[PDB]
């Protein structure tokens, strides 16, 4: 990554050990469960292209996931470079040339120019750029390997409520609602999905309840 | 978190793996048992809200929990934009704008603005402020999750008065009891729920005894 | 806590989560065996008031403990109050107040006050000055815990003297005799309490054998 | 490694014990799967010619590919000797002399010397020269010990399409194909090889359809 | 301990979590076989004598050993007294005083007293004296607890030579002969316990065999 | 060790307990394989001769191995005195005494007097040179305890050719065949003791064929 010093100076600083065991671990052990991605841009705070690469390629299983993130980084280059197109034919000596789609992913530019971006008054964060069009791309994976429709999720006779909502948001994270959906959903799809039970205790409590008050009142 | 340098100035820094896994762990090894609330605030010593979100996103299950959260955070938010509102309209060039209650909870400004504002001179401390919001939502979680009211908590037969002061203690501050009443108990609940033969020798120490004294008594 | 940077000045560093972690399963694994005090004791170098709350704090077991040590702090910090009463009305602007026993045990004061105090010079050592009601506290609870008087560790027909020896001064240690009557024991508890064999073999040494010499005796 | 310190002058720091043991773990652990190669890649980050041979002689299982490996780096080490002849006889006292395919490798150059050529203004980088050369034998390695032929990799009757996929680009990546085929194959040959549903499925598509596509269609 | 900052001037450092973990479990593995020596050493690089007990006092077994323990400072700290005697009465004001034994071993010294000693121009080394005292008894201790005379190691008839020799030396460490007796060995007592078929082959190689040619020899 | 500071000047830093626990495991897990050697000399980056005698004295087993060890170092030391006599008598006040043999391997010199040595302008670099006695002592154990003649590593009738090769070279590493003699062999003891199959293709490919393309052959 690049890293402020001790006396504040911009520089760079391998990747350590712990942070790249850190990501080979947590996507053995989660996969593409949705708490992955936060883990991922916190894992790569100050990343380079060249250090997001690094993260990417150390993931050993998930090639059909890594190959579709690939499309998806494609997809996002090619729109940078529509809207930042670059002058071809030779560089001013000594400056710094200008970062194509393929650059910002760290494909077609060296870490010394990428280091250049990052650290130039002001910053071209191209880190920053390429990890945006990552996420994005782990988003869609994430929505893909949901396995469950919200629909589909139901509270069974015997099932605590605790345990039904927190399943039921476990969907809804992974397949990816917005916060509005989320929420909303307190007051409808929820209350219906409900069991018996607890769906006559809800539907008395009436409008406005916190989700705090349907907890305590099927409890 | 922003942290002192060896140098005396306030930066920025990544928000280490070591941490990050501390509190993943944390919760998956403790869930909403009210200890993990002081664990929370310690691992998140210096945190922007970037970083308080961060540590809130990365736990996978307990989403009933954390959708709760939202809600209490939602409120103080809307509390803050009570008490503080921010002029509309375009910023002063090069100035720095005041934070909504969302920009408190780092859901609609940048580190950079967070960075800006807690290392002001004076420091408007936006951590501190969602920290506290945070942790008055994880306090009404381990609440609900509490799965026991003090009044069963009934010293057995054969059971040592110590275990069972563990459990009285222990569910007193699930319970959320303040600390008078926790101060307090030790001359009423405690002797009126405790076996009938240490109540008797605990009955006739008189009052005034102290924790020590009933639990050597006990013995 | 707070530490010298690599410029001799005292600053306020966060707590880490090795320290953090250290302590919580230190007390997961051996509980109030004495030894728990001097790693305490340790962990907590340099600590501020806050720091000391939250380590006690993240402990999620023995709450009676926990509630008993309340009690010695609360009997501390009102002997403190005795002994440096503060003037009561308002602060004389941008100075420092006179610490409280609430203010010593941190539930009264900012981190920020007790940083101002332990880094004035000279330093009002509220850490230090806590540290030790703890102390103070958590070796009642060790006396408490102990739950072998001296008398009853006698060595065993077959026990080899150094595994009686082990238990002898380990049950010392809980029971907390001072180093007087540690040192002492060696010429009287120590042999009466041993076997057959091993007290003839010690009665003849004679008076003045050193524990290495009784124990190459019995050996 | 050579290092900026806090201080920004390249400097050379001790390879660490972490270092060392992430190397070997992750060769006992994933041999010469494709990943690897860029943990490889980033633990050597900043390294020395020392550095690499320490890591490659850490390692003791897999003489065999060592072995291999040792003949690529000699094989490169000749075609730098073809470049870049140096000038026989002494050295200009005091001065810095040119590096020898050899002495890229770290077998007949000292660690000052390499020193002096990696913080030499402009840097000859022995190491990162030396690297490519050592990633360049590993890849070859990789390919020998890839144990499937991408014509074998075909959908499973009861297999789910993700599952085959992953079976599918798993394998490419071992037998090393370009980014060109990778990207290519989802019009060809991973139709091809699905199985009769699923292969209908994609057929029935068309032309042009994204891998994200072409695995929701399946689903 | 007492270290260097990345400035050069001589400061205190908080014992590690790390390093009071590493003596922990090193006496909880190892007990007081005579490798535990050189680890209690380097893991108190730069102690004060705060530092040494700490470590000495974090140790839950082996009582009888920490009051034998006890017992050899107390005589060192007597000897050292009877050398170095103090002046009695009040200490010139700012002032360093003179340390006492019990200075030394840190039971009547503060840490500030400890610190002023050990940073003095020139150091009054009081952490690497203690140290002495320390070790000097822990070197009993490991005598002590050799369970096996060399005496009593000889070759068995099928026992492998170089396991032999392992056991011999492991005997001879522990009941701590000198090494003029370790190089020496290798002529006699070595031999004589050697099983019938090692010692003709022995006794046939002649006197000056290294322990090398001995142990090709048995081979 | 001896490092530089952030600022550039060579000091002594504690040998850390990390690398302190690395070494003892790696002893433990691997004894005398050959990837020790180079783990030993990368653990031991920048050690003083105190360094070095800490790592060799913290290990518990293969003491026969040690004493070995102590007779190579005792015989280099030897050898450094007949190269490198010292002048008798009084110290110049003030100056740097030469080393003796037993001062380069740490017995008869202080920390100080090796720190002396090792940053004096230029260096006497007492700890490179005691490394490489070490070393030279545990190449002779690593031969000593490689259990096997590459004369007895044949290819079994239904072993791939590839485990065959690992177990070949694995053997001449700790036979310690120089790098010619491993180059060399693959066009030699290496196909002639393969099995009849393997034999059949290698004999057929013809001289000059590498190591690559009789693992291709064979495969
Ligand atoms: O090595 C890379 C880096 C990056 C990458 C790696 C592993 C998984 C996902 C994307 C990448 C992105 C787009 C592309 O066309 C090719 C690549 N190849
Ligand atoms: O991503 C976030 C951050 C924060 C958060 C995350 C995980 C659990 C709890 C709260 C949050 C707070 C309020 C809100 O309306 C939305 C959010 N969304
Ligand atoms: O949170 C605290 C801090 C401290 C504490 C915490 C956990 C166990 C023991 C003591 C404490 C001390 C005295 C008191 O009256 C109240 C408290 N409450
Ligand atoms: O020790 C070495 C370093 C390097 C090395 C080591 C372990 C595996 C692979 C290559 C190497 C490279 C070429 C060569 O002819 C000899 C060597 N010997
Ligand atoms: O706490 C201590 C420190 C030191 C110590 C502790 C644990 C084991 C061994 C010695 C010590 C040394 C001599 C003495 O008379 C008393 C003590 N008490
Ligand atoms: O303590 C030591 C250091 C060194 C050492 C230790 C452990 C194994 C091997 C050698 C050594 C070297 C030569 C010698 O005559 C004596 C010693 N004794």
């Amino acid at each position: 990554p690049i890293v402020q010093n001790l006396q504040g100076q911009m520089v760079h600083q391998c990747i350590s050990p712990r942070t790249l065991n850190a990501w080979v671990k947590v996507v053995e052990e989660k996969a593409f469960s949705p708490e992955v991605i936060p883990m991922f841009s916190a894992l790569s705070c100050g990343a380079t292209p060249q250090d997001l690469n690094t993260m990417l390629n150390t993931v050993g299983g998930h090639q059909a996931a890594m190959q579709m993130l690939k499309e998806t980084i494609n997809e996002e280059a090619a729109e940078w470079d529509r809207l930042h197109p670059v002058h071809a034919g030779p560089i001013a000596p000594g400056q710094m040339r200008e970062p194509r789609g393929s650059d910002i992913a760290g494909t077609t530019s060296t870490l010394q120019e990428q280091i250049g971006w990052m650290t130039h008054n002001p910053p071209i964060p191209v880190g920053e750029i390429y990890k945006r069009w990552i996420i994005l791309g782990l988003n869609k994976i994430v929505r893909m390997y949901s396995p469950t429709s919200i629909l589909d999720i139901r509270q069974g006779p015997k099932e605590p409520f605790r345990d039904y909502v927190d399943r039921f948001y476990k969907t809804l994270r992974a397949e990816q609602a917005s916060q509005e959906v989320k929420n909303a959903a307190t007051e409808t799809l929820l209350v219906q999905n409900a069991n018996p039970d607890c769906k006559t205790i809800l539907k008395a409590l009436g409008p406005g309840a916190t989700l705090e008050e349907m907890m305590t009142a099927c409890q």
